[PDB]
């Protein structure tokens, strides 16, 4: 049917704010270099990486939970923590922007996960820091929608990917915010055709980044459902093309990352519990997967930088119009 909120246009005037990158790319690059390094569940450095992300959005002036749990996993019982910074915690409605901060353990050697998921971690940070003045502002208006963050644990498996190996922070979040029980009388500004019964049923639409920095990703409307906002995401890329505002090998050339049509294709992610719990779902996720997909090549050096650029536009640009920034 009709999305329950009506998806105002960006104005030209902040959709060329929004695709301006000056420092920024230094910023992000900044930012980027602490995911840059293994976080293998239980690890010293994925306490750090943890801790980092913490303290970036305490210092944003966020509210941050950590849901902490210990579970049980093929190599034994294992300490995970899902990072959920929320905006405006009072308000009725969320948009959640998602991604898993846990790397890969391979038994190969040393996996970085540049673009799985390093890229999207710090995507989120740099939204959040970049567009901190606005949102900052847009958390005054009382209207009852917000931004959140969720950096999920454990999304590797740590064998052979299973229903009971994998997904152990999104599986553990969703039960979680579904118990918990809540209602419209006790939030500020839900719409008016709302059903609230819990946390969940808050999250307005969780909108997924995984595996995100390798060049030329296609991306597809892989729900139904929100495919109202999915053709925001291609509306928007197509002006920032217009606009002459995406870095290209040439002249004349424009991305074409969302895709104009759908795909039958199931990717089992960290969406996944959300999704049986009715929660509106975009997944950006690339199909295919980037060529060094759990390989020892994920790495720093094979990261493309324009296309992250790109993309990083069309996500400012995309958070801007839907809280009208
Ligand atoms: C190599 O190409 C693929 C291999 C497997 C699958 N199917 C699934 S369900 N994979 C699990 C995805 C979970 N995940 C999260 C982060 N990194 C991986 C699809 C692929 O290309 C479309």
């Amino acid at each position: 049917l009709k999305w329950p909120r009506d998806l105002r246009p960006l104005a030209h005037h902040d959709l060329l704010y929004m695709g301006q990158i000056s420092e920024d790319r230094g910023d992000f690059n900044a930012t980027l270099r602490n995911f840059l390094v293994p976080r293998v569940v239980g690890s010293q450095k994925h306490r750090e990486v943890r801790e980092f992300i913490v303290r970036s959005l305490k210092d944003l002036d966020w509210d941050v939970e950590e849901d902490c749990f210990d579970g049980q996993t093929p190599h034994g019982i294992k300490p995970f923590c899902n990072v959920i910074a929320t905006l405006n915690p009072s308000a009725c409605h969320r948009l959640v922007l998602a991604c898993h901060y846990d790397s890969l353990l391979h038994k190969e050697g040393t996996f970085i996960g540049a673009t799985d998921s390093a890229v999207p971690c710090a995507q989120l940070l740099y939204l959040a820091r970049s567009l901190n003045g606005k949102l900052q502002n847009q958390k005054t208006r009382g209207d009852g929608l917000t931004l959140q963050l969720v950096f999920f644990d454990g999304e590797e498996a740590f064998e052979r990917w299973s229903s009971h190996d994998s997904l152990y922070g999104s599986r553990h979040l969703a039960q979680k915010w579904h118990e918990d029980r809540t209602s419209a009388e006790r939030l500020e500004s839900c719409l008016e055709r709302s059903e609230i019964a819990n946390q969940i049923d808050r999250m307005e639409v969780m909108v997924l980044l995984d595996l995100l920095g390798a060049e030329n990703p296609r991306f597809y409307s892989y729900f139904g459902e929100t495919q109202p906002v999915y053709r925001r995401l291609v509306n928007i890329e197509s002006r920032l093309n217009d606009a002459g505002l995406m870095e290209l090998p040439r002249r004349r050339r424009r991305t074409n990352y969302f895709s104009n049509s759908s795909t039958v294709g199931f990717i089992e992610d960290d969406h996944i519990p959300f999704l049986k719990r009715s929660v509106p779902i975009v997944h950006i996720i690339p199909s295919p997967f980037p060529d060094v997909w759990h390989t020892l090549d994920d790495n720093e050096q094979n990261l493309h930088h324009p296309t992250i650029s790109n993309l990083n536009k069309i996500f400012k640009a995309f958070v801007s119009e839907y809280l009208q920034l």
